[PDB]
Parts: structure tokens; C-alpha cells; sequence
């Protein structure tokens, strides 16, 4: 049968590439190839000629170690994955990295490897599909309509982020999300029973999922059957548990954890090929009949599906020209001409938390930017993230723009990544800066994939006060500044906050963390003028010395900028002139040339005090060896916030006092 | 009824404390007072006169926003929490912080606030209780035998950490763990149905838990019946869903999310006490007959119980004097005198990954230190954590010392906090450094509570190779360096690894992260002699300049110390003389006096190159303004590790070219 031979071809390309690499994970591709074959050639709607076709079904390999299965299917389907690419598995600069990397392989929809997260990112994709369908499907035109598939394994189902995401997806009745569970009773350290014994069916049923079981993971009629039932039932996400033998066919290693994560070896790979009836003498061998089978089943149907969808789009264009022009910009990642003029501008004196001015920026933008979409992990009323009038994102009204993620920071991070990968949306999530730790691995995959997600991180310091040190960030700032390709902006007032929002929405290729206060911040007088370009360049001179030549520089961020300005005013009354530097974003300031940075931090002004309510790690770069740091390198406390700040030294007097010491006065 | 009157006292005290603080969370205490009084006064075995009684039931309030419910029961029961303490809720330095703080309050077993983690810490405590029962109990002496209780809310049960922990606890059949779920259909933003609609009972049964439902959370008899059923089924852990009205008794605010986290206000407070029939008209008032009731239900029974256990203990001493002697030492936190003699010492040049030398050290410490208990998150084969011959921690064999946490990093981390809090064990957990992000919030809780937990974090760098950038740490070091009260050690070789393990085990008041390699690192010349004092001082000259007069300093950590010594050798062969500095721990170095710091880092020697395969943040502190940093501020790649390290510039020839450039040579 041609189906069997395609499946053996997949199994054997995967083995050989892993042998040549002397590295990788054979056991999962060997057992999962039939289910992956069946989904890829019989149910999934995609076009190898255009992996960016916007209405394609989205596929996610959550069990990322199995990546040679993905690459085998990509290559045989005619994606731009060549045979030489498969012979470069796990090699420097290749298009077949050991775990799936989005942006490095055509057709790969998401970077996985960190277990659990792929499922949750698929949930994100399925949410973007329903929200987009409800925004653009009008008057008989079903322009957004597609499934989200994922293959996961035992480890994915032990990770909490996948529990969070399954709960959320079932709650939202995401009927177009179908997960195939590679259920092989094996994890990395040995038998599944070492660590895991849940009734997975009963658990996914408690979330509101359709559960289906495949007894024989090699029987493609039982698999295709399960897939038909899953695609039929659009009222619930589906989990298809497919019982497999890890390393199926290896006479000595099938069913053992030894086959999870190291090459079969030349001896056992020979015996496996014999067990497969794979007669052929050559390695990396694909019979022409297999390329032909894949042409017939995938390449050629895929191009007609997309052609036929291009026809429906052209008619929608003519029927609904504005709506289609909006959709086309959304797909292209563009914002509506002139949206930015809708941003608020705040006068000096006006005092409100930067979480509150964030709240106002959001609603101001939300009208001008239809593509904005997001929410909070059960803190909308504290983070100030609600889009008023925007609607609740619910199965009865997927057009609603407010997502109620629940107390699931980590699912929220990864769903956000998934929505951004889908395309068509600008997306944000809110929580307390301290609990940004709960989604830390999702922030990392955003950075690695270069996804311009936006984190709304409020309650940024010890000024939080009474809820105490579990709720008071100290190190989180430093911990994000050290992450590559993560933009971090801690705006100093309402105007820097609108600037920060603007830059974050203009980002195309990296996540932005917005660090915001619980407590009021009075608006500075220069920021209305300078914030957008000032924040654009990471740091600037928000308040220059009045006598032009500063005797020392005060360096501050967020709320502390106001503190430093009031110290400046006290100091100049005494005849001591300093320049205050706002430093809303280290990463963007380091992106500028030294010509600019030297205009902000003039080398001749060696006396520099840093002022920031957070760990000191890193501050020596900017204050230098004659400078001083006023920071916090200890945990906080449970007390009114202005009192903590005082006992920790963030007072006008102590700033003046430390500045005077720097100058020998 | 005296029962009602005590329950109403709890409620009023909670309301009054929040009013006076003008901050706090009345909703949960108001709804959950009955269940907590029932557990506290009728089932828990505890002694207010000794909160450290070792065989007490352990209680954790996972829903830590309800702190005043805990402080009320502690005050009323005769723990060292005064009325003045209750009147200082949420104030500076007070014994009643806004969320419970272990070590800041008598009777408080864990710091909570961050949702989900309370349940998983309680799982760890129950794990501790069974490992210690299996170790010390003998026929006729069930000397270790007590329950673990927690109270959680809806938010706890959305958190991934509590799904992981529940799964593991069901798998481990921890029948003595009983969780009371305050099920009030409300969360912080509104109704539970915004975000959460699952069948909790069905999910928890899928884990292997017993599920019990109390329909009227004010009926203390129905609560008592569930606790009796739950305490009687020791084959499974129990979840009791207690249907409660949040803010019960407040005629306006009961059952709304506005009573979650703000004071009632004086009006609603008056109206609430009216509904309760509380007519004393004095804030912070306790009827004398309520104290007397708690003294009859808690104080006197508690002293009798500990006293009976102490009689038991002395009987156990007589019949099993050696085990009783070992038990007493474990309880008091001591290590077997002389244990450190057992640590291995490695000849120079012996070449071994520090994960493998960690493995060796682990089994050396384990043979000499019975109380060592630990495991990995499905990465024992790769982290090298297995205790050989130590047995498997299962219900067959709770005396087994190897714990299979599964792919549950965060539950692992939180459960380690639980075991350290219980007392009597030295605990560790293994996973990839890059996946330490998955347990970040529990690392923070260890630091905050000062628990000498040990993290075994292998695969520390790009040397990991073919698995790619999702698996290669970059920023993790900087992220842990910035955290208060966390010790981070990245040993240079096998001897610094031995010394690191020794210091992490010797710790009493802070956790320790061990940053270990995948790849071999040769053992340096001088570490056999210098490692212990050297790592103890955080940084030390490991290879001083041959001629005694350094032209520059090479600063390095971990596997890069090797590289630095080769460069030094090459440099010396051209007439250039540099000193090499090992810095296994920044935190330990900063704890040295300046006189010693200036001796390792002579202010005279301005020309310094730091060398570390991770983010640059904070190295300017040690290289200074005329310094240079050879670091990695980008993500990694999929390739053989050697290939990546060379492309990223960690080669002998490149360190030499940098050093010469520093010296204008
Ligand atoms: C978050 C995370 N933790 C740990 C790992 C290491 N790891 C990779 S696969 C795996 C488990 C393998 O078991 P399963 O998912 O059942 O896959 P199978 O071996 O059956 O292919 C683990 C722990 C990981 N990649 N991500
Ligand atoms: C990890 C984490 N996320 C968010 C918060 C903020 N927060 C505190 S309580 C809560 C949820 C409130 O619901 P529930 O747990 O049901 O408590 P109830 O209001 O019913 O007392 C949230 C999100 C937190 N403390 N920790
Ligand atoms: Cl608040
Ligand atoms: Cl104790
Ligand atoms: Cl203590
Ligand atoms: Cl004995
Ligand atoms: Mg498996
Ligand atoms: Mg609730």
C-alpha cells in the first residue's frame, strides 16, 4: 500500500538524519508518524507553495523533540525543506534544528522544545482564529475559518501551563482546536508510571473537552476516524489519545526510554529497516511514488484550496472594501494610517499611576486600532487593562476584545505568543510585575521567536505597600534587562507611558514589557514635549541643569524620575546644579550610537547617582567608578507604600544627601 | 451557641483589622471562617505553646490574601499573636503582614500570597512526613504521623503549579494531605464564570484524589463529617469543596467580587455585625468566654497531645536509642559530625562534566548524610541526580530517597520548599538551567523564606549544542544573581563543585543554585587545595601571574575558568603575564571585606577581561571602566557545542587577542 510506504519513508528519513547527526530523538517520530501522516495528508488544509496563506490550518509540534517528523513531512510535502537540509539536522546554521524554531524553517508555526508551551500556544492560535472570524466573517463570507492542530506527548500533559491552557480552551469552547496526544507510556527517565498515572480522559472531560482514544496508533483508519469525529464537533476542543509504542519497529529498543533521546545506532537502525520491510540499500531514500503520492494528496489540493480562497477574498474585497482593506492591513502587520494622533497627552501636575494612564492609552488606541486584543490574568481591575465597551471574548461573542485569562499567567503568556504567530492581531496581557515570573518561559520564547507581544506589568515596586514582599518586585527588572531581544520600558510619567505604548505597538520583531506603578505619579513638564523621541532613544535629559554645566548627573527610571527632579530643585536652591536623566529603556538606549549616549551621559561628568527602586545589578555601566547607586538589594515589606520608600531611602532628603556626598559637600 | 460566637469573633476581628488598616481582604475570611474554625478547633493537632512541635499537623493557607483568618485563629488560640498585633495588620514591622510570612509570625508555616504555591508546598510537606515516617517508625512506634491541611481558593486551582502538585500527590497516594477548597464562585474580577467553568471534582478524581463536597459552608457539622471521611481514607489525598458565600453576612456586598480585596467600609461593617447579631459595639473585642472556649478546645488539648508525643518519643528513645538520636539531630538541623571527610577530591587534569562530578558528590554526601532526599523533573539521567541504591519514593516504599517529580519543574520547586519547611531533611531538585525559569516563583519563595534548598541546574550554556537555543541558557545567571537572599555558585571544575555542594549543604538560611555543565571540564591545578576556601570566599586567584606582577586580570566563572588558564599560559609564552580569577559566586564575594576584595581584584590592575558564556549584565562592576567583557547577549544555536563556542568567540586565541588589545599589544 502507498500509505504504508509513505509512513515507512517518514520513519526512515527520520532515523537516518538522526544517525548522521549523531544526535536527536528517534522514538517519538517512529511511533507518531502514522498519526502525523494521516493528519498531514488527509485532514489538514495547507499549501506548501505558500506557508503564509492566512486561512491555512495551523499546526504545532508541542513535543518538539520529535522535530525530524515535522521536517520529514515538510520535505515530502514540498515545503522549502530540501534533502540536503535533512542531511544537516542539528548542524550549524541549518534549517533543521534539533527542536522546532519559528523563523528558521518554512512551514514551522511555533518554536517549541520547552514542553507544555506548544499546546498553550495552539490555544492562542485557536483564540485568534475565532476572534478574527467574528471580526471579518460578514454577510455570508466565511473568510477566516480553519482548524488548529497540535501533537503533544506525556511531558506536555504534566506541565502546568498545559493544564492552564486546556482549562481556558474548554471554558471558551474552542471547537476548532484538535490535539493529538502521543500516548506511549514512556518519558525521558523511564516508564510513565514513575511519575504519572492520571486518568487523562476524565481530566480533559472535566475541562469540557471532547475526548477520543485510538487503540492502534499504526492503524490509519482508526486515526482518520478519530479525526473526523473531532472536526465534526465544533462545540468543544478535542483531545485524541493515540496509543503508540515509542520507537515502534526497533526490535530491541521499542518501548524503552533509551529510544526517547539518542540515535538508534547503526546496528538497531539496520534491524528496524528489516522489520519495516524497508528493502532499500540507500540512506535518505525516497521512492518517486512517495513524492508523487504527496503531490497528489497535499501539494496539488493545497494550491486549489488557496486559489479557491483567493477567489472568495476578491469578492469580499468588492462587497466590503473598507472591511477587506482592514483585514489586509491586519494580515500585513500594519497599523491604520494616523492612528497615533489618538494618543493622550498629559499636562504637568496631572497625577495618576502609570497603570491608570496605561488604562487611558489602551482605550484611546482601541478605537483607532481595531486589531488590539487582550486582557489580564484576573487583574483587569488592578492592571487597568479593560477596553471599555470592547466586549467580552466568549463563545457567544468571539468578537469581544476583552480576554478573561483567569489566574493563569503562564497560559496567558503562551496564548499571547500563539495569537501573535497566527497573525492579524496586536495583543497584550496584564499582571503584577512580580508574577511575571509565572510566565517567564513564555516571555523567553517571545524573545526567541521575535514576537511583538506587549506585557502590561503593573505594581512595579515596593511602593505597592501593604500586600507585602511577595507582591513587591525587586529583581524582576534586572531579570528582563538581561534577556536578549526583549524590550523593557519603565515609563517615568503619563507621557512616557503613551510613548511606551506607541513604541510597543510599532514593534514588529520583539516583545515589549511595560513596567507600571500602582501609586500615583505626577506628570513632568518636559515629557509632553520630549517623551516620544526621548523614550524612543532609551534615555534622555528630561531636566538639564539650569546653569547648563551640571556638577553631577542623576539617573532614574519610572517613578524615581520625579524623585530626582525634586532633589534637583532642592539642590539648585542651594546653588548645586544637576541634570536629571530619564532612562525608560536600557535596551533602546544601548541601541543608539555613542555620540548620542555621550550627549546623555557626558564622560566629563564623573559624579553620577542612580535612583531606582529595584536591584542594583547592572547600574555600574552607567554611573561609573566615581558614581553611586541608590537601589534596593533586599526584599520589601508589608506597610503603606510611602513608608517603605522612606525607610528604604527613597526620600528627597536622602537623595540630596547622597548627591552632596558625591561632590564632597 | 459558643461555636457560632467564636466563628463570629473570627469574622469581626478580620473585619476590624482590615478597617483599621484601610487595606486587606475581608471576603475570604468572612466566607471561610466556619471551615477554618472547624478544622483548627476540632481536627488539627497543634500546640499554641510550641509552634515547632515536630509531629504537629502542618497547616498551609494557600489563599494567603485571607491572612486575617489565620491571624484571628492564632490570636484566639493562644499563639504569640497579641490583640495589638491584630491592630497592626499591614503596618511596618508588624507581626501581621498583609500576606502570611514564615518566620515573621508564630504558627505560620509558609509564606503565601503567590497563588497555587501553597498547595504544592503542602504536597512537599506531606511528602516529607511520609519519607520521615518510613525512615524512623518501627513496630509499636509510629513516632512520625500527622496530617497536612491547606485551605485554597478558586485562584489556587487555576494555577498550573497546583495542577502539577495535585497530579504528583495523587500519584504518590498521600492520604494524609487534605485540602479545603473555598468554592465561592468568585474571583478578583467578578464571577468565576468569566474565566473558569471546570468540574473540579472530576479533575481531582482523575488525579487519584478523593473528592468531598460540603454544600453549606456555614454548617460546621457537615464540614466535620467531610473532615472525618477525609481523615479516614489514607489511600488517597482529599479535596473538600466547601460551597461558601464570599463576604457572607454583608447584606449588600456578600457574593460580589468587590468584597474580595477592599475593606467593607464602616457602613457595611455596621450592617454586617447587625446581620450577625454582634451587638457589643466595640471594635477588636473578644468575649471572655470565646478565649475560654479556645483554651478548652485548642490550648489544653494541644499541650496534652505534644506531652503525650513527648512520652512516646522517650519510649522510642529507650527502645530505639540510635534512631531517636538520629531523629533528634535531623529535627535540630544538624549534619553527621565528620560528614565532610566523605567528599571526593580530584587530581588536576581529570576531566569530567560538573554534572557528573555533582552526581559523584551527591552519592558521596548521600552515604554520609541519611537526611539527603531529592530527585529530578524527569531529567535524572541527564542531571546526574540519582542516589544509587537509595530506593524510589513510592507508596510501596516511602523510605526511598529518589523522587520522580515528572515534568513538573514548578511543583518540584514548591514541594522542595514544603520539605525544607517541614524539617528534618536536606533537599535538592534537578532540571536544566534553562528550565529553571519554570520554577522561578518558587525559587523566589525559597529566598524570601530563607530555606536551604539546593537546585541542581545542569546544561548551563551554549555548550549544550545540538538541542538548540530553547535549551541553551543566556540570561539565567544574571537573573538569579539579581535576586536577594539566593546563593548562586557556578563551579569552575570538579573540586569547586565538591566545595559548592558542601557550602549549599551547610547553609541554614538561604537557598543555593548550582550551575553545572553538560560537557567535560578538566580539573585545574590548584583547586584540590584551594576550592573550599576559594568558593567560600566567592572569588579567588586560582592561577596567579607567573612573574608575580599581573599586567591584567582574566575574570571568569564555571567552564570559562579553564579557557582563561589556557590563554594565560599562551600569554606567558609571549612574555605577557596575567592573573586568572575564579568567581564561582558573586554573592559570596560581595560578603567579603574590601581588604580581601582588593586583594583578589587589585585596584592597581585596571586592565581586566571578564569571560562568561552568558549575559554581560553586571560585569562592569568587576572589570571597571578600562575593562572588557567577552560574553553572550544573544540567543544560541543548534550545532555541536564546540562549534557554537568557537563561533561565539570562546577560544584560546580570541581571549588572547582581546587581552593583548587591552594592553595595546
Ligand atoms: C519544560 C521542559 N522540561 C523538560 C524538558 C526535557 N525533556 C524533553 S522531552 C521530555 C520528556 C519526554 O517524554 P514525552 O514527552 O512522553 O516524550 P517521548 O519520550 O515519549 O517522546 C523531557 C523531560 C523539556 N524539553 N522541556
Ligand atoms: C500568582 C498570583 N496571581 C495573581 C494574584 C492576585 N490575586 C490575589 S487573589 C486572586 C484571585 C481571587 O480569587 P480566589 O482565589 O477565588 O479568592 P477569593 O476572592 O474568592 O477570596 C488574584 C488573581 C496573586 N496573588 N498571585
Ligand atoms: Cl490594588
Ligand atoms: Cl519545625
Ligand atoms: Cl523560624
Ligand atoms: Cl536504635
Ligand atoms: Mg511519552
Ligand atoms: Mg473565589
Amino acid at each position: 500500500s502507498i500509505e504504508e510506504l509513505a509512513i515507512t519513508t517518514i520513519r526512515t528519513l527520520s532515523i537516518d538524519a538522526i544517525e548522521k547527526a549523531k544526535s536527536g530523538h528517534p522514538g517519538m517520530p517512529m511511533g507518531a508518524a502514522p498519526m502525523a501522516y494521516t493528519l498531514w495528508t488527509k485532514f489538514m488544509n495547507h499549501n506548501p507553495a505558500n506557508p503564509n496563506w492566512f486561512n491555512r490550518d495551523r499546526f504545532v509540534l508541542s513535543a518538539g523533540h520529535g522535530s525530524m517528523l515535522l521536517y520529514s513531512l515538510l520535505h515530502l510535502s514540498g515545503y522549502d525543506v530540501s534533502m540536503d537540509d535533512l542531511k544537516q539536522f542539528r548542524q550549524w546554521g541549518s534549517k533543521t534544528p534539533g527542536h522546532p524554531e519559528y523563523g528558521h524553517t518554512p512551514g514551522v508555526e511555533a518554536t517549541t522544545g520547552p514542553l507544555g508551551q506548544g499546546i498553550a500556544m495552539a490555544v492562542g492560535m485557536a483564540m485568534a482564529e475565532r476572534h478574527l472570524a467574528a471580526t471579518y466573517n460578514r454577510d455570508g463570507f466565511e473568510i477566516i475559518n480553519h482548524y488548529t492542530y497540535a501533537i503533544c506527548g506525556d511531558g506536555d500533559l504534566m506541565e502546568g501551563v498545559a493544564s492552564e491552557a486546556a482549562s481556558l480552551a474548554g471554558h471558551l469552547k474552542l471547537g476548532r482546536l484538535i490535539v493529538l496526544y502521543d500516548s506511549n507510556d514512556i518519558s525521558l527517565d523511564g516508564e510513565l508510571n514513575l511519575s504519572f498515572s492520571e486518568n487523562v480522559a476524565q481530566r480533559f472531560q472535566a475541562y469540557g473537552w471532547q475526548y477520543l482514544r485510538v487503540e492502534d496508533g499504526n492503524n490509519i483508519e482508526e486515526i482518520a476516524k478519530a479525526l473526523e469525529e473531532a472536526r465534526a464537533d465544533l462545540s468543544r476542543p478535542t483531545l485524541i489519545e493515540v496509543k503508540t509504542t515509542i520507537g515502534y519497529g526497533a526490535p530491541n529498543k521499542a518501548g524503552t526510554s533509551g529510544v526517547h533521546g539518542a540515535p538508534l545506532g547503526a546496528q538497531e537502525a539496520k534491524l528496524t529497516k528489516e522489520a519495516y520491510r524497508w528493502t532499500f540499500a540507500e540512506d535518505f531514500y525516497v521512492p518517486e511514488e512517495v513524492y508523487a503520492h504527496f503531490r497528489a494528496t497535499v501539494q496539488e489540493p493545497g494550491a486549489k484550496k488557496e486559489a479557491k480562497w483567493n477567489e472568495q477574498l476578491a469578492a469580499y474585497e468588492q462587497a466590503h472594501p473598507e472591511l477587506a482593506a482592514q483585514l489586509k492591513r491586519a494580515i500585513e502587520g500594519k497599523l491604520p494610517d494616523g492612528w497615533e494622533a489618538s494618543l493622550p497627552v498629559y499636562e504637568a501636575g496631572k497625577s495618576l499611576a502609570t497603570r491608570s494612564s496605561s488604562g487611558e492609552v489602551i482605550n484611546a488606541i482601541a478605537k483607532a486600532v481595531p486589531q488590539l486584543f487582550g486582557g489580564s490574568a484576573d487583574l483587569a481591575s488592578s492592571n487597568k487593562t479593560l477596553i471599555k465597551g470592547g466586549g467580552n471574548f466568549f463563545p457567544g461573542s468571539y468578537e469581544g476584545r476583552n480576554v478573561w485569562f483567569g489566574v493563569r499567567e503562564f497560559a496567558m503568556g503562551a496564548a499571547l505568543n500563539g495569537m501573535a504567530l497566527h497573525g492579524g492581531l496586536k495583543v497584550f496581557g496584564g499582571t503584577f510585575f512580580v508574577f511575571s515570573d509565572y510566565l517567564r518561559p513564555a516571555i523567553r520564547l517571545a524573545a526567541l521567536m521575535g514576537l511583538p507581544v506587549i506585557y502590561v506589568l503593573t505594581h512595579d515596586s515596593i511602593a505597592v505597600g501593604e500586600d507585602g514582599p511577595t507582591h513587591e518586585p525587586i529583581e524582576q527588572l534586572a531579570s528582563l534587562r538581561a534577556m536578549p531581544n526583549l524590550s523593557v520600558i519603565r515609563p517615568a510619567d503619563a507621557n512616557e507611558t503613551a510613548a511606551a505604548w506607541r513604541l510597543a505597538l510599532e514593534s514588529t520583531d520583539k516583545p515589549t514589557a511595560l513596567v507600571l506603578t500602582r501609586q500615583d505619579v505626577p506628570t513632568l513638564a518636559a515629557t509632553a514635549e520630549l517623551a516620544y523621541e526621548g523614550v524612543k532613544k532609551g534615555a534622555y535629559v528630561v531636566s538639564p541643569a539650569k546653569n547648563g554645566a551640571p556638577e553631577a548627573l542623576l539617573l532614574a527610571t519610572g517613578s524615581e524620575v520625579g524623585l530626582a527632579v525634586k532633589a534637583q530643585e532642592a539642590l539648585a536652591a542651594e546653588g548645586i546644579h544637576v541634570s536629571v536623566i530619564s532612562m525608560p529603556s536600557w535596551d533602546r538606549f544601548e541601541a543608539q550610537p555613542k555620540s548620542y549616549r555621550d550627549e546623555v551621559l557626558p564622560p566629563a561628568v564623573t559624579k553620577r547617582l542612580a535612583i531606582e527602586m529595584g536591584a542594583s545589578l547592572g547600574w555600574e555601566r552607567y554611573v561609573g567608578a566615581e558614581g553611586d547607586i541608590l537601589a534596593i538589594d533586599r526584599f520589601g515589606a508589608s506597610a503603606p507604600g510611602e513608608k517603605i520608600m522612606a525607610e528604604y531611602g527613597f526620600t528627597v532628603d536622602n537623595v540630596v544627601r547622597r548627591t552632596k556626598a558625591l561632590l564632597g559637600k
